RNA sequence: GUUCUUUGUAAAGUGCCUUCGAAGAGUCGAGUUGUUUGGGAAUGCAGCUCUAAGUGGGUGGCCAUCUAAAGCUAA
């Protein structure tokens, strides 16, 4: 078989917006191996890896229709990356013109210099 | 103002003490199709398939604030 092998719970939080709902398109697309649920404190969603059983945990929190938090772990043990996002450009743009075919996996392109921290 | 009628163990009020002490469902809410929103898009609405809780629930930053699903009301 394979060696990695991932699953990711999506829920964000109330409040939804199209930069919102925007974004769950996108990225829920995105994970073909990702499981996709109703929006919903903090305890609860390791549990939620547990009724699911998922292995890949994020949160997309909306504070007053504006700060947007990821919460970023990999349940029980995490650790999490608390986020928070700005200038967002997702795929439904006029100027980004793709269309992709689903599920596939990507290449990723990064920098050398996060391993300096 | 004058004058008549006042009635029955008739109401009501205030404070202290003792026993008690109910709070609105096809709603709320969830997914979605529309429709509008300057509110960022369901924000609000309508439709559909599903549909709750009682130290609860809503809304918002451990905390604050309020009590939905019934109703009247002059300037």
């Amino acid at each position: 078989q394979f060696m990695n092998k991932q699953r990711t719970l999506l829920i964000s939080s109330r409040g939804v917006n199209y930069r919102h709902r925007h974004l769950i398109q996108d990225l829920s697309g995105l994970l073909p191996h990702s499981r996709k649920e109703p929006k919903l404190d903090l305890q609860q969603l390791n549990e939620i890896a547990e009724l699911y059983n998922c292995n890949n945990v994020l949160f997309f929190e909306a504070r007053k229709h504006q700060d947007l938090y990821l919460w970023l772990s990999k349940p029980p043990n995490g650790p999490t990356i608390k986020f928070y996002i700005q200038n967002l450009h997702t795929m439904d743009e006029l100027n980004f013109t793709g269309n992709c075919l689903k599920g596939s996996r990507p290449v990723l392109s990064f920098d050398q210099r996060f391993e300096s921290s």
